[PDB]
């Protein structure tokens, strides 16, 4: 009865998916209304008192298992590590994003409906970060670059990006992505058509 | 009045020939009051161009213009190849192209789709060895030395960097990129009625 | 009694254990009054691993403990694989070490120079199939499945990463003999402060 | 008698400061010894506002000046309009820095070939470092700079030629490791030398 779609948005540290999904969230709005559409942030599934955010053994993944398959099987309330505790309507379908680091792990994979890696290149990735963490927010340049190249690209270089090829959408970031937007919203609309 | 275009690259032996030509036959099964084409990148070779793989081999200005006049609704449409085709200006028109250099950056405004297909090198070189040699029963050496000495220079040095100029880049499994693209192309023709 | 560790990785069929010999060579003919031997990283192999390419099946904290020993002047060193090597400790010591993960963040305050040797996947896989099916006429079929199914997401997720890790990375290609040239004058040098 | 060092390396590499160094050594360790350090910028086109390009190089007039110094001629001038004078009673030392020196085309007339890698986020940290927090530079505008015309340049056609060197040398943010060993492997030159 009470349908569900799950899609893992993966990606690298200040690979801008958060904005990403933003941006289907509002597709989603506009052209299902009457499907219920969210986003999971996967560092709700942080340890408690974790330190390094980026660090693949920060994450509880089997309670994040344990949420996908409660996705799955229609439940109607799921509480995250976070604290935070979301509603699932029982009377629309669902269709889930999720976005994070550490998506497509393989023994992640059988979870999803669909699979898209944000690609971006690391020293746009850095920009990104001295740009809203430096020139937005007026932090210290140097404690940037540093909590970027110390904690985020050992990460990302040992456990992120080779699960990259796990996606079936691989999404290369540019100023305009306008077009591959709506390559995969179209997607959604199309998952969303066969679900309903 | 209205002409789509689909461009499709991606490294020797990446598979995005047989791709676009299962996009085709799918376009004429379910689509057959649209015109549909597909056009091969290696139709702007050189005349006897030994190396097929370098950008060197292709002429990528012609290839411009004949972009340019589909994007302006040309009728007709001739070919380094010699060949020339009518594309008809009393239905609506979807081409799909497929070659190595289509993601260079002069021939991005052009087209209504970018995608790259990518595999690992050693992938592609293990459909390489399994066409060549496996089902043609070429000679095991000579195709490796053709993949490494020729292919190989190119794709690293010329088609690799482009792939971030697809706005979509499909990493193939060996079927997953067909469905994707039929899809889109369902999208496109829908939005294009 | 001094000992240097050289640390050479590399990813599968990337040539390393010959690149390791010829090394080897030059010590012997332009040492060899210096104790010289190549260890493999396959001695550290747990009994009957299925997989030689996954780092889930290599003994790293054995290894670690060779390591140790080595540094500390040891004389005998037994292996996991049951191999005992004999280092003498009237001579001075060079130990050429080969395998997939030697340039592991664990593993790198042991080693006197870290050298990685890369080569790409394609040519890689080049050289195992005409080691394997050329050479050694086994089935293609088996030997590119044995390659891309166990070699490569090994060699994606574990042992490519550590590659930057490496004091040298030696690109592989036809002709090494100025890289190989390079890496010989670096270890007469470490020989030469050691004496 | 003669020998020619190509070092490589991507914008913001520190192959430049590395280089340097090396030819202050070599000035203090082998006076004897003729060195000079060229630089591939020296060989830019005219007014070249994207100094990392590919196009904005000479390359052909970069071969003439390496031909000339393997043949031993006695002055080649550069565009940038400085001239070497090569000894003809003397051993020389020609260390070369630049992002292309490792085009195929070039690749036989080095004694040795060097690739000074270093990732794209830590050579964007090595720029960001020198040119905004030491040089009091705009943030924006660095970033600008590196993002649309360094990238691309390296990314199309810098980085391909990478491994046509015979040595790379993997470096973070400081240039200490590679200075030492460049420095022992120029110190094995001169020892040939005599």
């Amino acid at each position: 009865s009470v349908k569900s779609a799950i899609i893992g948005i993966a990606g690298g540290p200040f690979s801008g998916k958060t904005q990403l999904c933003e941006q289907l969230l509002e597709r989603l709005k506009s052209s299902a209304p009457s499907t219920f559409s969210k986003l999971i942030h996967l560092t709700s599934f942080l340890y408690p008192n974790s330190v390094d955010r980026y660090a693949l053994s920060s994450y509880d993944i089997e309670a994040f298992k344990k949420v996908l398959s409660l996705i799955s099987q229609g439940a109607e309330k799921i509480c995250l590590p976070d604290g935070s505790c979301i509603k699932l309507p029982v009377d629309q379908n669902r269709i889930i994003l999720i976005e994070g680091y550490y998506l497509l792990l393989p023994e992640l994979l059988p979870y999803y409906t669909s699979k898209i890696f944000v690609y971006e290149d690391a020293d746009t990735r850095l920009e990104r970060c001295v740009l809203q963490r430096v020139k937005a927010e007026k932090g210290d340049l140097t404690k940037v670059l540093n909590d970027f190249v110390t904690l985020s690209k050992p990460a990302y270089d040992s456990s992120i990006h080779p699960t990259r090829e796990n996606a079936d959408i691989i999404l290369p970031q540019k100023e305009n992505i306008d077009t591959a937007l709506l390559f995969v919203s179209q997607h959604l609309q199309d998952i969303l058509a066969e679900m309903n």
